């Protein structure tokens, strides 16, 4: 028996924080289930370039709007209740118009370094300014 809950996961260092996306991993390789699974906020305004070359992934997308370009495909907009699977390791673009909550599976899991390292990812737009800068300690 697993049970774990969303809200110890965030801020700890299951909940992965990227340029464009914030993963909060619910399954994990060490679990055993022979598949990995994780709540990815994907940040508002943003567009990452992905290819999982070793795994397919099903996304199910609950909240938020974008969309996911597949390369040499077609562009599916992406709304609440809208799911994707990249069963054939496809090449894509995947942007957030609004902050999107997509539920994710991978088929083999996914690793904790495979996570880290950012593997089959590419971030290439970022959220607007905050107005922070890292030299600003007020
Ligand atoms: C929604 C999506 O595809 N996020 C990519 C990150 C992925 N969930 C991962 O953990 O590698
Ligand atoms: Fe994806």
């Amino acid at each position: 028996m697993i049970v774990k809950h969303l809200e110890e996961i965030v801020d700890t260092k299951d909940d992965i924080d990227t340029t464009t996306w914030n993963s909060r991993r619910l399954l994990l390789t060490k679990d055993g289930m022979g598949f990995s699974l994780n709540d990815t906020l994907i940040k508002a305004g943003t567009e990452t370039l992905i290819w999982y070359k070793n795994h397919v992934e099903a996304v199910y997308c609950i909240e938020g709007e974008g969309e996911i370009e597949v390369v040499g495909g077609e562009t599916y907009p992406i709304t609440p209740g809208m799911m994707y699977a990249l069963d054939g390791h496809e090449k894509h673009y995947l942007r957030a118009r609004s902050q999107m909550r997509m539920v994710c599976v991978f088929n083999p899991p996914l690793t904790g370094a495979e996570v880290h390292d950012e593997e089959g990812t590419y971030p290439l737009l970022a959220p607007i300014t905050d107005g922070s800068a890292w030299s600003h300690p007020q």
